[PDB]
Formats: C-alpha cells, sequence, structure tokens
C-alpha cells in the first residue's frame, strides 16, 4: 500500500469557501459545466437559482461585481453559515433555496485570474471534487469532525450543530474525546502550530481534557481559565506586562503532570503572531517535524471572508510549502492536506450525499447531519503531482481515516454511516513514481483594505464557461448500475454496485413519485420501489463520478409498457451490455443513440436500431473503451416519446483514467 | 576549417549535475585545486562556504557520507534549483550563500572511484571546464536555450525563468522560434530520439507550433491534448489497450498535412520504453542518421538526482557511444556533445560570467539571466581524442552556434551579449588530425534502489585534493591584461584584451571599493575607476583561463606611494615585460618573485630584486616560454606591508598548450 513512504502529515484547514465558489471554472473538475447537474423541480438546471418575483440568479463573477460596485474582489464579506440557513438552502434535498436563504451574493465566484495560486496548485498536484464538509452548518461542528471524527451532543443533550463551544468560560467542553489523545496514548508524535490569535479555530481547545489542562496551566495568571482569555491579555499587553504574563504561565506549566504537560505543549502553547510558518519551518529544518501537524492560522490568514481574503490565504500557504521545500529530505516524505471547514453560505451545485431518515445517528430535527456542501481539498505531496482529479466521496473524517490507515490508531467516534459513505483519501495518492518537486509561485502584494462588501448579480446574466478540457482522474472504488422494471402501480428500480466501496444513489422525482429526493447507499444490491400514481413516471438517479440513469414512460397496461431496458457493465472490456426486452404484444423497435463521447462525424456507426418482437430480447453491446470508460446513451422506442432511458457513467477498471469533460 | 568532415551532430543533454560535483577532483581541469579560486568577503576561499554562526562547510565526498549514513552513493536526492534559490546562492556575485540556499548537501561531490566512465571519457576525449549552463535556474529555461537560443517571456510578460511550461494542459506554449523549425525550413534533417517517458525534457514540446501539432494529432484519442497526457496512458496500459491507444493516435496523425506530419515524426513520436539507444543504433546501422540528433532519455536514465543516478546515466551514455562505434563509417563523421542542463543546487566554485546591469536584455528582477553555473561538457568525436581540456567560455547556445557554423542556418534568438561572451565550440576540436576510435570500459551493474537521501558533511572536514598532473589544452582566443595607477581618491585599472574574442573580467573588492563584484566584457581596451575612500585599497581582477591580477596598497603617503607596476605580454616569445617605476620621492626596492611555474630549486635565479630611485623606472623580463606560457608573479616593495601586485595567467600564442597544473 506504499504508505510507509509517509513520515509526516500536515493538515491545514482554511475557512468558509465552497468548491464552485473557487473552482467552478477550473478545467477538468465537476464545476459549472457539469453534465450530471440535477434539474430543479421547476425543470431548470440547479445553476439557475430561484430568486424573488419569479426571477433567477445565475453564477456571476466577483471581479465584474467588484468593478461595478467599485470595491475590491479580495474583501467580499461573509454570508449565513448556520444550521437553519443551511437547511433552507438545501430545501429538503431539492437544492433550490439558495438565494432566499443566503442572498444573491451566494452565486458569486472567483476564477483563475482572481486566485492564480489556488488554480496553479490544483493544476500541479491533486484536487478532490467530491470532498464534502462534514455537516451543513458553521465552523465548530465541522472542525469537530476533523479533530475527533464526529460532532456529538451539547451538555443539554441537543446535537452539537452550532458554535456554542466558543463561550469558553461557561461551556464545559466536549466529552467524546479527540483523535490527538489517541495518538498521544499510542506514542505517536503530533503538534499544533498556531499563533496568539487563532480565531477560535484550534478545535482541540474546546474538548474537556484540554480545558482542564489549560485551567491548571493558567492557575497563577490572575483569573484566566482558558487560553484565549490569557492570549487576549498578551495581545493587548505592553512588553512589560507580556513578560509578567508569560512568567506566570510558565510557573503554572511546571505544575502539570507528565501527560498534562505533553498535551499542553502539543495542543495549547501558541507562538507569537506572524510566526506560524517560521515555527513550522524551524521544526522542518531541525528534523523535529512530528508525525501529525495541525496548522491553525490566525483570523486574517484564515481565508474567512469576514476577516481574511484569498490572497491572505495564498500567502500563508506559500510560506508553509516553501518552508517544507527548503529541506528536500523532509519534503520527500510529507503529505499536506489543504481543505476548508465549510462552504460559508456560498452556493455549490452538487447535492451532497445525505443520510436518509432511517440513519437516526445522522438526523437532527428531521434534517441530515451528514455531509454538507463541497469544499476545495488539495493534496500536496511528492505522490500527488500531475494535476489529477480524485472523485471519491470524502469528508473531514476522511483525513482521520487516512491517519488510521497510516498509523494504525483507530477513531471509534466515526459513525458507521459516515465510515460507509466516505473514503480514506488513499486513492488520491500514487506511490509508484518519483518526480521533481514543483516550484510554487509566490503571491503578489496584499491590497489595502477598503471594507467588506456584498456582490450583487449583473443586470445581464450569463452562465459561466468552465475552462475546457479533461483532466487525468484517479481510479475510483465504485461500479454502479440501476435498471427499471415497470410493475403494477410502481417501478421497481434495481440498484447495484460491484465496487469495493459503497456508492451513494439519489433519486429525483419529476412526476410526483415522492415529495423530496430519495437517498440510499449501496454496496452489492438494493431495491427502490418508486410508486407511480398517475399515467406516467419521470425521475433521475444520480451516483458518483457523473453516473446518471434517467427513467420516463407510461404506467400499467396503458400504453407502450412492453419496453424493458436492462444493463450490465463489464469492467475488463469497458463494455455496456444493453438487454432490450419486449414484455408486450407488439413488435417494438429500439434505438440506442450516443449523446456524448462519440465524434459527431461518427454517431451513425454507433447509433443502433434493433427490432424486438413480443416475448423476445436482443442484446446490443456499447464499447466505451475508445472514450476511456465514459458513456452517455439514449434508449428510446420508435413512435413513443413517453419511454426514455438515459445511461451515463464511467466504467471503472482499477486503473487511472480521465474525467468526463470530453463529452464534446 | 575542417567542419566539412562532420556529417552528424548528436546532442545528449543529461540533468542536474555541477562541474565540481563530478569533476572537481579530475586531473588538469579547473577544480578543487584551482589557484585562481576567488576569496570570499570573510577572507576564506570560495570552497569554504559559510554555514551557521561562523561555521563553514568544505566540499565532501558522497562516498564517505554514504558510509556514515548507511545509504547508497548513487541515490542522493535533488536540492533547490529555482531562480530565486540560485540568486541567494550567487549572493549578488559574492558566491557565498550556497549552504543557506541549498543546504550543506550542496558541497557533496563524486570522484573517479564512484563515476569511472565520466572520468574515462574526460581522459580519452575532450572536456570543457568553462562550459556554463545558460541561466542560473531550473531545467526549462536552460533547455529553452539549447533548443531555441534564448529563454523569452511567459504569456504574462514575465521572463521565463521557471518551469511554468510543464503545466501543459493550461500553459499555451512558447511563441518565439525553435532552431529545429529553422533546420526544417532549410531542408536539413533532424530527429529527436525519446521514449514514452521523457521526464518533460523534450523541450520542443512546449513551443506553440508543436503544441498545435500535438493537439491535432491527438484529436481522436478521447480527451488528450498534449503528448505526455497520451503517453502516460500508454505506459499504464496492457498490450490490448496499447494497440487501441496507438490506433486512436494514428487516426489523428493521418490528418496532418505534409509539414505538420514531418514535425510530428521528427519531434513528437516517442519510442518504446527502454529502446532509445536501440532506435538510435537502428538509424546508425541503416545509414539513416540525421544531420542533427536530439537524444532525450527517460527520467530513470536522465541522471537527475530525484529519479536517476550516475550509473544509470553512464549505462545509457555507453550504449549510445557503442552504437556509433559499431559502424566506423558513421562514427568517423559524427560529433557527440554530452552536457547537463543545469547544476541542480550543487555547488561549483567558479563565479559565472554575468551580464552587467547595463545589459538590460540579460537582467530580470535585478539579477543576471546570463550564464549559470558550470556543468560538465564532454565532446566525443574523431577530432577530440587525446584527453584535452578546452577552457573557452561556452553556454548552451554555443551548441546552437556550432550548428550555425556547420549548417549555415542562423539562430537570431541568441542575444548580442551571449554571442559576445560565449564561443561556438569549434575550439574544442582539432579537425586537422583525426584519430582512431578508442575503447571505453562498460559500466557495471546498477544497484537496487534503496531510497533518496541527503548527504551531510563530516564532523572532521578536509579540503579535497585534485588528481595531480596537467592536460593538453586547446588554444584560446583571449589575451588579457590589467594594470593599475593610483590616483587621488581612486585606483584606475586599465584592462586590455588583444584576442579575437571578448574576454570577461571580474573585480572583487576587499576594502569597500564596491558593495559587490563588478563584471566587464572587453575586446580591445577598457578602464575601471575603483573609488578609494580610505587609507588603503585591496581588490582582485580575474579573467578567463586562470588570469588573475591582485592590487593592494596604501591610498597615499606611505612607504610605497610611488610604487607603480606596468606589464606587457609578448606572445611570440611568451615573455612578460614588467616595468617597475617610482613616482614618489623615496628610493624603492622591488622584489619580483615567482609563486608558481618555476622549479623550486631554481626560485632564486628567477627572483629579481631591483632598486628604483625616484622618477626613474626599470624593466624586468620574465620568460614564461619554458612553463608553456604560464606565469604567477608576486611584486612587492621592501618595507611596505600593504603594497602588492600579483600577476598570474597564461600567454596565448595560437598553438595548443597545457593546462595550469
Ligand atoms: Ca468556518
Ligand atoms: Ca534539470
Amino acid at each position: 500500500d506504499g504508505l510507509g513512504a509517509i513520515k509526516h502529515v500536515v493538515i491545514l484547514m482554511q475557512e468558509n469557501r465552497s468548491f464552485d465558489h473557487y473552482f467552478g471554472t477550473l478545467r477538468g473538475v465537476r464545476g459549472f459545466g457539469d453534465r450530471n447537474a440535477v434539474e430543479l423541480p421547476s425543470g431548470k438546471p440547479v445553476f439557475e437559482q430561484p430568486a424573488a418575483l419569479g426571477t433567477s440568479v445565475l453564477p456571476f463573477p466577483v471581479r465584474d461585481a467588484a468593478e461595478t460596485q467599485k470595491k475590491d474582489l479580495q474583501y467580499i464579506g461573509a454570508l449565513d453559515h448556520s444550521w437553519s440557513g443551511g437547511g433552507k438552502a438545501w430545501a429538503g434535498g431539492w437544492m433550490n433555496g439558495w438565494v432566499s436563504a443566503k442572498t444573491a451574493a451566494t452565486m458569486a465566484y472567483y476564477d483563475r485570474r482572481d486566485i492564480p495560486l489556488h488554480y496553479e496548485l490544483a493544476d500541479t498536484f491533486t484536487v478532490c471534487d467530491a470532498y464534502h464538509s462534514s455537516i451543513h452548518t458553521s465552523t465548530s461542528p465541522n472542525r469537530n469532525h476533523l479533530w475527533s471524527g464526529k460532532t456529538g451532543n451539547e451538555p443539554n443533550g441537543k446535537r452539537a450543530v452550532g458554535n456554542d463551544a466558543y463561550n469558553e468560560g461557561t461551556h464545559p467542553g466536549y466529552d467524546w474525546g479527540t483523535y490527538a489523545e489517541r495518538l498521544e496514548k499510542a506514542g505517536r508524535s503530533w503538534r499544533t502550530y498556531t499563533e496568539w490569535e487563532n480565531f477560535t479555530d484550534n478545535q482541540i481547545e474546546f474538548f474537556a481534557t484540554f480545558k482542564a489542562v489549560a485551567r491548571k496551566a493558567l492557575a497563577k495568571t490572575g483569573g484566566h481559565t482558558f487560553m484565549e482569555s490569557f492570549y487576549a491579555a498578551v495581545r493587548d499587553a505592553d512588553a512589560t506586562e507580556r513578560e509578567r504574563l508569560f512568567g506566570l504561565l510558565e510557573e503554572g506549566v511546571a505544575t502539570l503532570d507528565k501527560t498534562e504537560r505533553s498535551l499542553f505543549e502539543r495542543a495549547l502553547r501558541r507562538v507569537e503572531t506572524g510566526t506560524l510558518a517560521d515555527e513550522f519551518a524551524k521544526d522542518v529544518a531541525a528534523g523535529t517535524l512530528p508525525e501529525v501537524s495541525y496548522l491553525v492560522p490566525s483570523a486574517v490568514d484564515s481565508e474567512h471572508p469576514s476577516v481574511s481574503s484569498p490572497i491572505h490565504s495564498a500567502t500563508i500557504v506559500y510560506k508553509v510549502l516553501d518552508a517544507l521545500g527548503k529541506h528536500p529530505d523532509v519534503w520527500r516524505h510529507t503529505a499536506v492536506f489543504i481543505n476548508y471547514d465549510e462552504n460559508d453560505g456560498f452556493f455549490d451545485h452538487v447535492p451532497p450525499p445525505v443520510a436518509s431518515p432511517e440513519v437516526t445517528e445522522e438526523q437532527w430535527e428531521g434534517k441530515p447531519t451528514g455531509l454538507g456542501m463541497r469544499v476545495p481539498m488539495l493534496v500536496v505531496s511528492p505522490w500527488t503531482i500531475g494535476g489529477y482529479v480524485c472523485s471519491e466521496v470524502f469528508d473531514h473524517t476522511s483525513v482521520v481515516r487516512f491517519l488510521e490507515r497510516w498509523t494504525g490508531v483507530a477513531e471509534p467516534n466515526i459513525s458507521d454511516w459516515r465510515r460507509t459513505v466516505t473514503g480514506d483519501l488513499t486513492s488520491a495518492f500514487d506511490f509508484s513514481h518519483a518526480r521533481r518537486r514543483p516550484e510554487v509561485e509566490q503571491p503578489g502584494a496584499i491590497p489595502p483594505f477598503s471594507g467588506r462588501w456584498s456582490p450583487k448579480p449583473p443586470a445581464v446574466q450569463h452562465m459561466p464557461v468552465q475552462e475546457p478540457g479533461a483532466r487525468p482522474a484517479r481510479a475510483l472504488p465504485y461500479q454502479p448500475d440501476a435498471q427499471a422494471t415497470v410493475e403494477d402501480g410502481a417501478v421497481r428500480v434495481d440498484l447495484s454496485n460491484t465496487g469495493r466501496s459503497s456508492a451513494h444513489f439519489a433519486l429525483y422525482p419529476y412526476a410526483g413519485e415522492f415529495p423530496v429526493p430519495q437517498h440510499r447507499d449501496v454496496k452489492g444490491t438494493a431495491r427502490w420501489t418508486v410508486p407511480v400514481t398517475g399515467a406516467a413516471y419521470r425521475f433521475t438517479v444520480t451516483g458518483p463520478n457523473g453516473f446518471r440513469r434517467e427513467f420516463a414512460g407510461p404506467a400499467k397496461d396503458g400504453a407502450s409498457a412492453g419496453a424493458e431496458v436492462a444493463s450490465r457493465v463489464d469492467a475488463r472490456e469497458r463494455d455496456l451490455h444493453l438487454t432490450l426486452r419486449n414484455t408486450g404484444r407488439t413488435t417494438l423497435t429500439f434505438t440506442v443513440r450516443p449523446l456524448g463521447y462519440v465524434d459527431e462525424a461518427d454517431l451513425r456507426d454507433w447509433t443502433r436500431t434493433v427490432k424486438v418482437k413480443p416475448g423476445r430480447s436482443r442484446t446490443v453491446v456499447h464499447s466505451a473503451a475508445d472514450a476511456h470508460g465514459w458513456y452517455d446513451l439514449d434508449v428510446t422506442v420508435d413512435g413513443d416519446d413517453a419511454f426514455r432511458r438515459r445511461l451515463m457513467g464511467h466504467i471503472e477498471n482499477g486503473r487511472a483514467s480521465v474525467s468526463g469533460h470530453h463529452h464534446h
């Protein structure tokens, strides 16, 4: 598994940016050109968000709005990022409440001219475009997953879905335990790198073991009971009062027992402001970088839109990666994960994989606590060079799962559902070939601050154009399929997935089959019974990595109900075997037409018309090998516009491939 | 001119090794024993590189570090090789930021016990010890120079001093010409020999013309737009997938017109992994070797320290030269240039000739873009046999200039400064006397890979010893001299060079005269004005091939104010005429003492003590003819501790000579 090449993992979680907000226009990721986008109940594509008075907001660039409103694109402000606001944007799974819940600024986005370091990093290393924040809400519950594998309950017994822990004087801290405490018990080295100001982002500080450590360490300081209280005083003190404060701290630190002292040194001692990267660089140069490093930048360095900016973040990212590259022998054995805690209130078009209501562990007030919106995740390391995309579903607990595989130290906090639906991040890596280490360009000057502002859409709206082209793609642990069978009052949808990992299916009803979209996780086989209440059915099933099955047609013994399409994927050949069946009394004529991945001067050789008589079946084999596994097929019956079957997907063979963007 | 005997030029450029890193111990080249080594501001020699807090790091052998750290000497890793890291190491021209910029591993070197084939080729053919990489940075800007004569600008208008072009799915490619496109239009034949994996070293692929041909030829491959994208899928594919992939490729290749098709075949079609020398040998055997061959090995064969090794490189170099030797008809009309793209971050002690700030075409962000660190260059041919050293200043564009002089196809991309300061590599050859193909030892077995590692300097440091002896040396197109006259508040330095090529002079200040070293290119005469603000001055001027002039003395009113030295070189006698004059009011006794090139038993007969009364002058004639034109003289005045004039160099006479050891 080649994980023995890793000696250091460095985790750098920035704040409050959604995937499309930054990378919707990036070549070769699931972005503004996504051909697996879901259609809203209004029939419009998810990108066309309902606004007030029957209007719509499309994604629009921050740069133009900044010019229009005469403001700086670096300093847009924050939007609602609350548990309730998220449920409103999410709208029961229909993903059409974004403008109402978040304002129209939710659709604003940056592109490569705006954030060139961000784009160059994705082009050089590996970017994850199915990486979700852990829960659709604010910072603290998301950071809980990264540090401990879950967000549990508040002391009042309610689910921890807000920032209540930030009242550090009155909150007693969370009691379900952190991963770093297990690393400590197992003898593995770790350290938090964090400055005097750290924007309540060092989540370990809110856990009960560490509150007890801080209180004892601070006992002599005149009343401070948690570190942020003490460091607020340090930040405001003159030189003389700082020396006094730090001398009183060190007297308290000397009273800690061996375990408390170690936890204090690794989680709670902050470095002077401005020196996070220099402190990290010093450990790199000394050969003392630990096995696991948490980098927790200050507010202004955090990328959070209320206190920071993209260029502030790019600046600290550069200094961290530069500090690493200054010592090649540490660089050759270090993986760096760069992600975001949540999406703020910024729109993203991918409906997240959610826990269905039967998964009570991951429901709160009738809403899923499981996988929020996509955020950018970049994996920077000697083993991820190449500009690859990795489309395996991950969340913040996937970082903990990486550490489980690497160190052997388990995190029992991760829920069974979450562990089933997310991966362990090992698929982003390729341990087999060395390359030269890329040089990363240093960011430009930080513009002078000229106030926060909120972008408003242009008067003339335009769909953004994603940078054209495909991207090399990592192999995925999925092999999904779905077939329909119309059966007396309902359609029986047979879901299958022969991959080594469970795959998430979502069903979107467009003929009143259900009131909201249905979600299911499948390893092996599973069955949806979709009740057809009228004369027709029309719904769409999505899955990972562009997988799509569309279903339309007539109901009981009513019209052309004889038509049956079955399918089987063959991984070794990357062939789709379509069994076309006639369950009726008339001699149907099927047509199979490519909708994509076939050069237009060529479709007729790949379009197939086949005649099937009553009680019989013909098999047509579609080869996707020329398209490296990608297929997009339309199956219809002549003289009938009710019946349709669309089949889109990528057949996996265990080897790297390309993304789906060479559709046209 | 003898260039008529050449029918084939073969260019094999390996990766990321500095000259001293490989040949600092080689007999008879400018290496670790270099008597013209520059002194650092600390007063230490350049080999003693400052580390932390008044400590330093001498060159140290990889082989010993490998015993200490229990690693394999073949598999040391790469160091920093960026434009800004190079600037820090070069340190404005003072050459004392190496350890800070690159880590102490920058001083690690190999010798004959470790890399015997490299040394044997130097002993057998011709080695160039003033061959520099074109620019002090990474691979791509240097390979730009070999393939195109320059590194121009990125699309954003910044100077292309980095590897931006390797982001091939986004970067649009470079817009100035390649030299190969000029050979093409001129009807000359050329071919690049490269495998499915070529480590982003086939520089022609990053020029817009070839990005366009690649995109067109890949149009039916289902998503690929640059060749490396397609071949990555080929390398991962089984035999059945491979046949489909090559079928998809050939469908697009069939759509190329006559000219695009020739470009594709000559620059873009890669051969199977492991068969580079085989496909080269096939062309040699069939009589179809082109006029110009670019050999671009795979990553594992490139010698690059992050993917390869010296023995991996020695293995492929030997196979290439063996293919040529197997066909004497082809060998006898073939010149092979073996060089390196850059020095990685490995130390080399020779400060490069750099463009001065006046030469704004070779400046970017206040740093010179012009001549990086020395790298090994070996010239293997019927006309370079005999173990010669050539010390004429060259860079990667000097290979292009050789092609100019041979094909008549000019490369206008080469800047005027580069044409002035570097030669055309004909000086490395002796076309009058072809000699028989010598045999060279085949490299041994490649050790199993045991991991990259970083050599650390030993606890007890030792300056390395260069192999003893001198080598035959090519005649050089320089004849430099420099002399000084003390004036009120300044020392005036008259530079001269009577050779047919411009000679590069550098001035190193050790008394505050300037904040950094100064650099001048001189054909004819030129003059420096060295400000003297204090009681004394001390500075050194270097020039090509061991040329040195040290000047030190009091500013005014000391025991030697009127001490003045002039010099005149005569090439026909290889004589140095020293004129010693007294422009003061006290009588002076000069001593002229050889510091080298005189038999220790004979030192006294060649030491001159001469009295020079005020307002008069006397002439000493130093005969360098028995030292093959080499001289190293110390001129002092009895009773003055400050005053010194050192004169060292080699008098050229148009004939092959010997090196300075
Ligand atoms: Ca946040
Ligand atoms: Ca290189």
